[PDB]
């Protein structure tokens, strides 16, 4: 809970939470307040039960996306670094922490996608996606393919799509604007007609997902893919003589993948507000920090300047880095459910033939804002029969609202 | 019997009715024009049916709330009193009547929460919120209580949330804001945490009902209540020597009350507009015609200036219209059937520790909001079904 | 089919689809390229189907209103006429044909509600709707009614509604603001009013309906009647001696009828866009383009300025673009489909006295708007139940396509 006099913080398990731990000894030296790292299960799910109702950690480790659902919810506390520290990070990553003018929480980490390449198949990688079709036709003569990643995942697709100018919501003050919807201008066009081409030009299939796009550049199969650092160690097994750079180029413009930062947050029901800053801005934001968390489970790039410039020696690192400045901070509010949902289906939709470009991404538009009012008005049944629980003495899985007459007139009258 | 020469008035059975026919005799006596007056059940439910076929009363009497309602479906018609007959009146009265800009009827009287307590328990009443933790532990050593009022309807709690900054919906031009709802803002937040505090320090408990806060209060049990002019004459009868007074402030603020206006607006549908504005402005809205109706039934606080200042000789309607003019006017909006929804549960929730101050009122500006679907959608189905039931049967 | 190297389009069978082939083989004749005029039962809801999978003609014929949905789904090409073409037709024409600031197809013909009077009985006709009543007295003593019009459907009654400030939604700037609705202001409010009044002082049954008031008008038993150029040619087999004007004002403003406009869209998937404009502009959008299409079926009013000039000849075609020219553009947006259901019954309650005219209207005010969000919302659980036919197709396409 609250924890008064300590700070016990949760982060998955996947992380450098032994790494954290000693940064909280370190902490525990110079100040005696005992520091507790935990990786309960699905902790994602189960902060937003316990800080409802005052428990909890006191500070939580997850990607920034998630942090706009628990600050609408008011589960965050208002952080307030100087201008002094503010300067310490990249100015970017500051935006992935901001929910209506308000900052929330520290940035820890940067992920994003980059374009992996088989140093034994390709010398050098293309700075150029309209050069990809030429060479995959070079490389077919040796039974091998240019490129492979998957296809029904709206999250890697999307860097082709938004190159040329388009976007999720636009974002112009800390505060997106949700009727501003970029997946249905003449950027977003380009780029889903280019990669229908490639579909259908027989230099890709239709069909290729994570796993498939993974087996066939870890069996050298195909000379590119593109991925993110969680997929690096799987390709060190592999025994690919592999090397992580810049995306693609499309009419001059550099792809614009989503951008995840790992952020820290304080919870609004933590009496140890002043504690968790001076230990986040104090102890773990430092080189010896982040160090001491990397050293455990490598962060891939990391949000403070000191210390990225020393990661940065690692070529991939600094890709993901170069790619993720490029790229495109992904939006933290509840509309986003919506996005996922529209464009996954332009997406394949387009690809199979089923609609056209111009079609699929129009239906989008409208689905985005269809899609997405639909979960504030689930909001309004689920939390009128909400109070009806509370009132009276898995149950909640109700919902009615099954009432939407469609009155056809019939427009005779010759 | 759509009138036509006549006028026939409409008030609630609880209103000084006679008080008023008493001033409809006065205008036959001058005119030759019959008022008739009468309070019909449920009135107020009654009125939008025959309103919007083109029946029912020249004049109705109401809260002014209900009236935003009315003027949506255009029962009301606009009225114009010229600038001199306006500075008879409270400015803040009419902000009450007012919908989109236009006026749609007149102010009467005004009614808000005010702190009621017992002079034989306190000589001097807190002037500060802030202090009734250390007046209650004063008084739990005797076995009384300090305060002692209604919990569970937010009417009662919101003086104190509103108090550092809350708000239902921005007004700022005879015109409601409903984008800028103010549950979940610092104000609000402040105010929250004390009522609650309040709560877990077990100075309150969470389970205080109007009836609870009543029996209490007029056995003697606490040393205050907050309470209305409608709980006055319980409290006579209880034979408790009480005292009315402005609200404690909080955080150095005035405690901010929702206002209730008594109004009386002219049918859309009336061929006796006219008439109606003269009686209204001229024989009903005058030191006398107000005297009639009070001598009758206490209108408690009066919208008249002049009849005001005779009024405030009694320091219970004198605090009635200081509590009232720091108050906030409730919106008379559809999309406040929503805040009363969301802000109840808001409170309940976090009294309980179901749920935490901050996280209460932040799913409260969901569930407002939210509810505003309601709005189109049961008025898009309801509205539809009544074509349905038109065209197909 | 497919288009590439050709032409294929679409009008429907009610046009002068025959004098459009015609257009069709002087283009032939000069160019090589063959040009494939049809007329598909239902086309304007085969469009969408087939245009959303790459298919269907190149170029389609409809009615503007209808054009919003498909521009808003993304299936017509922006054309772009420079400034000289654009001045060869009538300014009010091109706004019909403008989808948020884009250009997306080509204005043909012009339609919209006239006032026809039976010169017979009426010698001039009124310039005035607040006349209307003395007229009616004045023809009740010789067993005949001044007019008689469909009080049932919005379309009809619109015209007066508008007259004096009523509107669908504002328009300015090629882009309506679906925010500011009309339907609730003094104007409109005046305008219902009076035909209230005119059915409550029995010079109009509320009960009439298209067909009892073309038989009325048709038998020499009403002296007026508003109605389109579609009407006309019942009243030629009528024998009655009949003219076609300018409608009624109304406080001295204008009627406001809605406004038809016959439009030309090129389909976004069609690989001869070039080829379509270049049909479209100088071959059919010419003195002797629309002469051969009129020929075949009359057009009505033309949005070419120099035709409509020889066309307005006929007093009857002159007064239809009078009109027109005075009236309001029906808006192609989505919102409208919620403008009709909510404006028809306004009016509906307010003649039969089961609503009062300040009731009715702001009823309609708050109801257009509630179920043009309902509107969106439905395109959405039908658009969760493409999961329904796609999730469970690529279920039954893993399932079946590895038959067990
Ligand atoms: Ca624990
Ligand atoms: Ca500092
Ligand atoms: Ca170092
Ligand atoms: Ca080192
Ligand atoms: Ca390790
Ligand atoms: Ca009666
Ligand atoms: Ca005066
Ligand atoms: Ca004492
Ligand atoms: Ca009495
Ligand atoms: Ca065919
Ligand atoms: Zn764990
Ligand atoms: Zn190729
Ligand atoms: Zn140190
Ligand atoms: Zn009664
Ligand atoms: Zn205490
Ligand atoms: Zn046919
Ligand atoms: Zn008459």
């Amino acid at each position: 809970k609250i924890e008064e006099g300590k700070l016990v913080i949760w982060i998955n398990g996947d992380k450098g939470y032994n790494g954290l731990a000693e940064v909280g000894k370190k902490f525990e030296k110079d100040t005696g307040i005992k520091v507790t790292v935990e990786h309960p299960d699905k902790l994602e799910e189960k902060f937003p039960q316990v800080a409802a109702t005052g428990d909890g950690p006191d500070i939580i480790f997850w990607a920034h996306d998630r942090f706009g659902g628990y600050a609408q919810s008011g589960l965050l506390a208002e952080i307030t670094p100087d201008k002094a520290f503010q300067d310490k990070l990249y100015p970017f990553t500051w935006d992935a922490v901001r929910y209506n003018g308000k900052l929330i929480a520290y940035p820890i980490a940067v992920e994003a996608l980059s374009l992996i390449y088989n140093k034994d198949l390709l010398p050098n990688p293309p700075k150029t996606w309209e050069e990809i079709p030429a060479l995959d036709k070079e490389l077919k003569a040796k039974g091998k393919s240019a490129l492979m990643f998957n296809l029904q995942e709206p999250y890697f697709t999307w860097p082709l799509i938004a190159a040329d100018g388009g976007y999720a919501f636009k974002y112009e003050n800390g505060k997106y604007d949700i009727k501003d919807v970029g997946v249905d201008n003449a950027g977003a066009k380009a780029g889903l007609t280019f990669l229908v081409d490639l579909i259908k030009n027989k230099h890709m299939n239709a069909d290729t997902d994570y796993s498939i796009a993974e087996a066939a550049f870890n069996k050298g199969e195909t000379a590119m893919t593109i991925n993110g650092p969680w997929a690096w160690s799987n390709i060190d097994t592999s025994k690919v003589n592999y090397g992580v750079t810049v995306l693609p180029t499309f009419k001059g413009q550099p792809s614009k993948p989503f951008v995840g930062v790992l952020s820290a947050g304080i919870n609004a029901a933590s009496p140890n507000k002043e504690l968790a800053k001076e230990f986040l801005e104090n102890y773990l934001l430092t080189d010896e920090g982040l160090e001491a968390v990397n050293k455990d489970k490598p962060l891939g790039a990391v949000a403070l300047k000191s210390y990225e410039e020393e990661l940065a020696k690692d070529p991939r690192i600094a890709a993901t880095m170069e790619n993720a400045q490029k790229g495109e901070i992904m939006p933290n509010i509840p509309q986003m459910s919506a996005f996922w949902y529209a464009v996954r289906t332009a997406v394949i939709n387009a690809a199979s033939g089923r609609q056209t470009v111009d079609a699929a991404l129009a239906a989008a538009q409208t689905n985005a804002a269809a899609m997405a009012t639909l979960e504030k008005l689930m909001k309004a049944f689920e939390s009128l029969k909400s109070f009806q629980q509370q009132q009276q003495q898995q149950q909640q899985q109700q919902q009615p609202p099954p009432p939407p007459p469609p009155p056809p007139p019939p427009q005779l009258p010759q």
